[PDB]
């Protein structure tokens, strides 16, 4: 419908500020981050499954799927975890600066490896440095599908969602990617990154693929 539109916590503007600019180069633990992400979302509805076994009928399968999109230069990452509502989305996603904030951005100009950003709850957030603007959609059992976009400026908008396809359950993290950073749009170097920094993941990660016939 239309867009809602809500001002970030002066916290997470600074924090996406440094992170937008940053020469820093091990940018490929984002990857690493939003996988964990992912998982943890997983292991949320599996875990409320055990009393409520009924919340898996939305999408029964468990999965982390990474999908190239080369012409829109787009990156996304799925899960069929537990999903965000939209006040879920407002709340922790900009609104309300997270416990941690302040605290690696202190962390950080001390010299602290951006990697450890995971460490302070803020991981989300090193999306930003390979994309300068992000869609998180999402679908939880208990909400309609939501849009969540950012270009790291000082303000978010929440959108219902009648544009993407239907997530059953979870969220999709579509990253549109930096032109200096278009590597991670390729199948070997996406794996690469995945071997090395997601090895003990609980649940199949899977790579769609893109091939012409010959
Ligand atoms: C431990 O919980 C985590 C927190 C608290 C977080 C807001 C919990 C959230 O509400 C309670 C949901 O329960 C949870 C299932 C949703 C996700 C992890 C989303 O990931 C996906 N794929 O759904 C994530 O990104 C879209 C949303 C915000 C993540 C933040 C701002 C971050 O920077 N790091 C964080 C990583 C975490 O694991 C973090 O803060």
């Amino acid at each position: 419908m239309a867009s809602e539109t809500f001002e970030f916590q002066a916290e997470i503007t600074q924090l996406m500020s440094l992170i937008i600019n940053t020469v820093y180069s091990n940018k490929e633990i984002f990857l690493r981050e939003l996988i964990s992400n992912a998982s943890d979302a997983l292991d949320r509805i599996r875990y409320k499954s055990l009393s409520d076994p009924k919340q898996l009928e939305t999408e029964p399968d468990l999965f982390i799927r990474i999908t190239p999109k080369p012409e829109q230069k787009v990156l996304e990452i799925r899960d069929s975890g537990i999903g965000m509502t939209k006040a879920e989305l407002i709340n922790n996603l900009g609104t309300i600066a997270n416990s941690g904030t302040k605290a690696f951005m202190e962390a950080l100009s001390a010299g602290a490896d951006v990697s450890m950003i995971g460490q302070f709850g803020v991981g989300f957030y090193s999306l930003f440095l390979v994309a300068d603007r992000v869609q998180v959609i999402s679908k939880s059992n208990d909400d309609e599908q939501y849009i969540w976009e950012s270009n790291a400026g000082g303000s978010f908008t929440v959108t219902l969602d009648e544009v993407n396809e239907r997530i059953g359950r979870g969220t999709i993290l579509r990253l549109f990617l930096k032109d200096d950073q278009l590597e991670y749009l390729e199948e070997k170097r996406i794996k690469e990154v995945i071997k090395r920094h997601s090895e003990f993941v609980a649940y199949p990660i899977q790579l769609v693929v893109t091939k012409e016939v010959e």
